[PDB]
């Protein structure tokens, strides 16, 4: 009670928010790449420097951001993805909170450059000062967008001390891209570190062969033991690959990716049902290797938990669904 | 790009926030009880109805909220706990985001009643409408505060469908109070459900016997096997109780509470070090039973992660510290 209840200034408020949204360089990559995806990009190019502690540049060939909305994109609680509660309950995009860019900009030197198809001119924007005032100025850029994040945590020292080695931080970034690339086979994703190419996942044309990308992302080892899955029942449909439990090594066990309507996730309900389907067919219980995609009525699952967490309205039903699907294929 | 980037109205913005802050009735209880603690309360009384889906009332004998700050308490990004980045890096209170009440009020009928020692008059406040306009009116109330949360999720149907049985929801509430009561032995906490008293933990006077409350919260079973711990090394000090691994049952295994400077938490680093100290002394590896308190330089740990998660600057050091402390006592 000694200090009055007082509104937190823009920058400070965003930095506090950044504490949750910006865990490490990998977090920034995730947020930006997901924005490119929402913007309908077909190709995303990612350049990293020193594990991302020095630089993170992500360019996409998405639809871009209109000049008069650049500042809004750097603003808090402002989005183009939902306008009401209905939109949220049945969301189509990955984003909707309208907080990511604002948060990131408050704890780094973030530059937003973009041009829409209707604009002849490209523009660049960035916020500054305790009030996060935005400067918009001329720039050069093709249809699409480029986010440039420099000196992450430069103005938040307590956090900068927690940054691990360049090697460790880049690895988390590599892992993040790995999870996103598996979610969208139709999107070309290139990742580079310190001026050198680390990877590039070619987009798979309509109906093209996926085994190619799967192997490129997860490795040939997984690709060989990969058992495809096709299991449906109304709104519930399970797809993907499950490695033969009998031929699953701990190295392959590193591949445990699950998705709910394209949204990457790590839910215990699912990991359990799978390990159950394997333990029940196989002899011993162990860490299975898989890449599964669950399609379900968006109204039967909560995506606003805070991101890899989700909540299923019919917990039991879903769990048994996945269990059967995997169990079935394992036999 | 079809829909413009647009600011989310106050109520909607808060409801989206509520998706993360308000997981279930237990979340509301946690936020409110922690506010009472920050306000210096010595006694907190909690009344629940129908698992909290119908009513949640929390009254404290804290310092209260000044009339002219009631609306600010229901506002977003407004707090009395930090005013800058320094304050955050070495925080003293549990709160600091200034978002909890605003979020909760947007997804329930929340009434805030309070009176400070300097005021002869008590006042009541609550927000309404898409803009969250606040109404302040006369009320009766002793020094302190009472939060009243009714019909949780009444205006967010998609979420209301996820509410479990009254029994299940109250249980999470009981568990939450359990964790908070262990964090503060000096605070009397009474919990009631549907007009009937479920529990009441008496505050322990200065230096009074703690075994009494420990047993009342964790049960006599744990109290008997409880092995006290006193282990320090500079800023690092470990205290609490660890149940004899050899006499630990799965029922006792339900008691795994760890705290960093009074802030409840569930960090794997610690749970691992403990289970390691037990596995290494004991024969088999298992689920230990414990109530440990780690005191550490606030600058060596990050509390703004999003709450039971924390991040230690010197991960390895801390882990070995706890391991030794427990290991030592187990012998
Ligand atoms: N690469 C991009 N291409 C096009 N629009 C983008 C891009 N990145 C961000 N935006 C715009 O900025 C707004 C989002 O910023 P963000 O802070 O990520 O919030 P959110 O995605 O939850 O709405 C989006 O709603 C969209 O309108
Ligand atoms: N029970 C209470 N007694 C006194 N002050 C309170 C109480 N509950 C809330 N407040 C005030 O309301 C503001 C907090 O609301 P909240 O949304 O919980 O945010 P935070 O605790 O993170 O600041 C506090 O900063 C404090 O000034
Ligand atoms: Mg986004
Ligand atoms: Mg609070």
């Amino acid at each position: 009670h000694h200090m009055p209840i007082q509104v937190l200034p823009p920058q400070l408020a965003n930095q506090i928010a950044a504490g949750e949204v910006v865990e490490r360089p990998a977090s920034v990559v995730k947020e930006l790449v997901e924005n490119s995806l929402d913007a309908g990009a077909t190709r995303i190019d990612i350049d990293i420097e020193r594990g991302g502690a020095k630089l993170i540049r992500i360019r996409d060939n998405g639809c871009g951001i209109k000049k008069d909305e650049l500042a809004l994109a750097l603003a808090r609680h402002a989005t183009s993805k939902i306008a009401s509660l209905d939109d949220l309950e049945a969301i189509i995009s990955l984003g909707f909170r309208g907080e990511a860019l604002a948060s990131i900009s408050s704890v780094s030197r973030l530059t937003l450059t973009s041009r829409t198809a209707e604009q002849q001119e490209a523009w660049q924007a960035y916020a500054e000062g305790r009030d996060m005032n935005v400067t918009v100025k001329p720039a050069a850029h093709p249809v699409g967008t480029t986010l440039e994040v420099l000196d992450l945590f430069y103005n938040t020292p307590a956090r900068r001390k927690f940054l691990r080695t360049e090697k460790t931080e880049f690895n988390h970034i590599d892992e993040i891209i790995r999870r996103i690339a598996l979610a969208r086979f139709d999107v070309t994703i290139n990742l580079s570190h310190n001026g050198k190419i680390v990877r590039q996942y070619r987009a798979v044309p309509e109906g093209g062969q996926k085994e190619r990308r799967l192997g490129a992302i997860c490795g040939t080892a997984f690709l060989e033991q990969a058992l495809a899955i096709e299991w449906q029942h109304g709104d519930l449909t399970l797809r993907g690959w499950v490695a033969d439990p009998n031929h699953t090594t701990p190295a392959l066990a590193e591949i445990q990716y699950c998705y709910v309507n394209g949204r990457m996730m790590r839910d215990r309900l699912i990991n359990h049902a799978i390990r159950q389907a394997c333990e029940d067919k196989l002899g011993a219980d162990q860490q299975p290797a898989f890449v599964l995609y669950l399609e379900i009525d968006p109204h039967q699952v909560d995506v606003n938990v805070h991101k890899h967490e989700v909540r299923f309205h019919q917990s039991r039903l879903v769990h048994d669904f996945i269990y059967q699907g995997v169990l079935s294929v394992l036999q």
